This record gives C-alpha cells, sequence and structure tokens, in this order.
C-alpha cells in the first residue's frame, strides 16, 4: 500500500517524501531527516533532475544498481528507495535514502594532526571497502574525506562508489590530470595515499588551486615520468606533451613525512608511485606491516559477480527510466 506523501519547499526545491520521514534538514540534494519506523536518523537524497539528460539517467539506474548488488560493512547501504509516482508515466523524481553518520571524515580532519592508530583504523577500513568494492570489477574513481563518513567511534563508511566518471582534484590520480589513454583499479590507491599523507601531518598534501598547479605539486613530489613509464606512451603528441614537463626528480618520502611510523612511510611510498602498473593494490595494501593489528584475511570479503553490461550501451531516457522503475518497484528493504 502507497503510504501517504507529504510536500514541502527546502532551499527552492521541492520535497515530496513518505509521512514515515519526518523533521527534514539540509546537510542530488541531501537532507537528514528522523524515520518514524525505526526512531533512527536517516540521508534523505533527492536526485537532481535524473531523467532530464541520457547522461542522468543512466547515472540513476547505476547508482541503484550499485546500492541494490552491494553489501558490506565499509560501504553505505541502502534503506530506502522511493518515489511520489503512481505510475511509470508520472515517474519524474527519485529519492534514496541511508543511515545518518556522525560525520563526514574532512570536519573530523580540518588541519589535524591524528595519531598513528587512529591514521591505521581509518586507512584500514578504507581499504577494506575498497577491496571489496574492486572485486566487483568497480572503481570509486572520486575517493576524498567528504565520501568518506564515519561515526562517532570512527567506523567508517564509503559513499558514491562507482558513480562519477572523469566527466577538489586534490584526490586525483596523476595519469587522470595528465589523460592518459587508460587507468586501472590503483587511480583509487592514490586517492588513499593522498588521505593516509594528510591524515599524518595534518595538510592537504597536493593543494592546487588550478590544474597547471595540481600536476606541478604532484610531479615535484613523485617526479616526472621516467623512461619505463614514457615508453607506455601509445601516441606521438600524448609522448610529446609529457616531455615539455619541466622535469623533476622523485623526493624521497622520509624526509617529506619526518616523524611519521616508518611502516606508514613506507606503505606511502607505495601508494603514491607515478607509474599506475607499479602501484599497490587494496588488496597487497591489507597485508603490508602498518596493518598488523587489524588485518584477518578471514574478514575481508569480495564481493559477488556484478553484471554491468548495461555500461555498455546507450539506450535512450525513456528506456534508461523504464529500467530505474523496475529496479524501484522491485526494491526489498533489508531486515
Ligand atoms: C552530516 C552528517 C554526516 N553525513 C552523513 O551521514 C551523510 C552525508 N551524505 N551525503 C550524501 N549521501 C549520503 N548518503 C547517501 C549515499 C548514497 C550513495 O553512496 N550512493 C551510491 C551510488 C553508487 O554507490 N553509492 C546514496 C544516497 C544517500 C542518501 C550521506 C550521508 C549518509
Amino acid at each position: 500500500e502507497r503510504p501517504t506523501f507529504y510536500r514541502q519547499e527546502l532551499n527552492k526545491t521541492i520535497w515530496e517524501v513518505p509521512e514515515r520521514y519526518q523533521n527534514l534538514s539540509p546537510v542530488g540534494s541531501v537532507c537528514a531527516a528522523f524515520d518514524t519506523k525505526t526512531g533512527l536518523r536517516v540521508a534523505v537524497k533527492k536526485l537532481s533532475r535524473p531523467f532530464q539528460s541520457i547522461i542522468h539517467a543512466k547515472r540513476t539506474y547505476r547508482e541503484l544498481r550499485l546500492l541494490k548488488h552491494m553489501k558490506h560493512e565499509n560501504v553505505i547501504g541502502l534503506l530506502d528507495v522511493f518515489t511520489p509516482a503512481r505510475s511509470l508515466e508520472e515517474f519524474n523524481d527519485v529519492y534514496l535514502v541511508t543511515h545518518l553518520m556522525g560525520a563526514d571524515l574532512n570536519n573530523i580532519v580540518k588541519c589535524q594532526k591524528l595519531t598513528d592508530d587512529h591514521v591505521q583504523f581509518l586507512i584500514y577500513q578504507i581499504l577494506r571497502g575498497l577491496k571489496y568494492i574492486h572485486s566487483a570489477d568497480i572503481i570509486h574513481r572520486d575517493l576524498k574525506p567528504s565520501n568518506l563518513a564515519v561515526n562517532e567511534d570512527c567506523e567508517l563508511k564509503i559513499l558514491d562508489f562507482g558513480l562519477a566518471r572523469h566527466t577538489t582534484r586534490w584526490y586525483r590520480a596523476p595519469e587522470i590530470m595528465l589523460n592518459w589513454m587508460h587507468y586501472n583499479q590503483t587511480v583509487d590507491i592514490w586517492s588513499v595515499g593522498c588521505i593516509m599523507a594528510e591524515l599524518l601531518t595534518g595538510r592537504t598534501l597536493f593543494p592546487g588551486t588550478d590544474h597547471i598547479d595540481q600536476l606541478k605539486l604532484i610531479l615535484r613530489l613523485v617526479g616526472t615520468p621516467g623512461a619505463e613509464l614514457l615508453k607506455k606512451i601509445s601516441s606521438e603528441s600524448a609522448r610529446n606533451y609529457i616531455q615539455s614537463l619541466t622535469q623533476m626528480p622523485k623526493m624521497n618520502f622520509a624526509n617529506v613525512f619526518i616523524g611519521a611510523n616508518p611502516l606508514a612511510v613506507d606503505l606511502l611510498e607505495k601508494m603514491l608511485v607515478l607509474d599506475s602498473d607499479k602501484r599497490i593494490t587494496a588488496a597487497q595494501a591489507l597485508a603490508h606491516a602498518y596493518f598488523a593489528q587489524y588485518h584477518d584475511p578471514d574478514d575481508e570479503p569480495v564481493a559477488d559477480p556484478y553484471d554491468q553490461s548495461f555500461e555498455s550501451r546507450d539506450l535512450l531516457i525513456d528506456e534508461w527510466k523504464s529500467l530505474t522503475y523496475d529496479e524501484v518497484i522491485s526494491f526489498v528493504p533489508p531486515p
């Protein structure tokens, strides 16, 4: 039976939600709400114009397919998905509900020089969630402190994984900033390295104010590409653009992160390698000695196979919209 919906206007946007969700407060657009069925606080996301472009329509479907197929302690879970629409013809709005967390990594870390055990615990949970996500052949692509939510005791959940496509920039792998012809899952490991460096020092590792500055800040630490990496460039113009870059030697990290745990420095060296092929994976990083006090190979699960044949499809907005409506109708809330 269709619950009763109520309408309200928050910051010039109309929100139409079941009466179950009370006291909506702005935090797609996101509101914190009180779930009257459980007595818990929830985050309700209203997707912005979900079916007004092919990009939006496919991203809407993608979000729902990722959320319905991904179950892990360090990955956000879907509590509810709803629409005020009573039929496919009137289906134009989609709302997604998750648990509301205590805070996002950003506010917790704002120029904070965290303790080593705190860093270990946070990074371990990010890598545990990434191992799982990567095992389903999904790349987060935009991992940053703002999409890493933590409760009051530092238990972490990864948000928005697999959604974005290279359409901040402080956490973006150099191969994306240089627009290399291909990239792998370790694009997320570069982001982990940047977040870990920041947790250890209380400073953003690469705070560029523009694209040119960003590349200069990255390459002055990791160095310009060597002879071995240069050979991996398929085209002459790309190869020639790469050589036009100033020329910088790779810096020693023990010097940059003075006073950090040496195992933390050693792990940062393996995450912040310019050559994507030599960068440590999430599963390999979990086995690193820095995480000796958290690592358990029997409690770092992999994901079930994920059918993403839809990603190669070029469908009309109405087709993406009908596929999304089928996923909304078939949704079964977790117990
Ligand atoms: C200020 C209090 C601390 N902050 C929070 O608790 C919090 C902030 N947010 N912001 C956006 N989405 C959230 N959750 C959310 C996340 C997703 C999501 O991650 N979607 C996808 C798409 C692909 O993979 N995951 C979808 C819908 C929602 C409400 C969310 C939560 C929980």
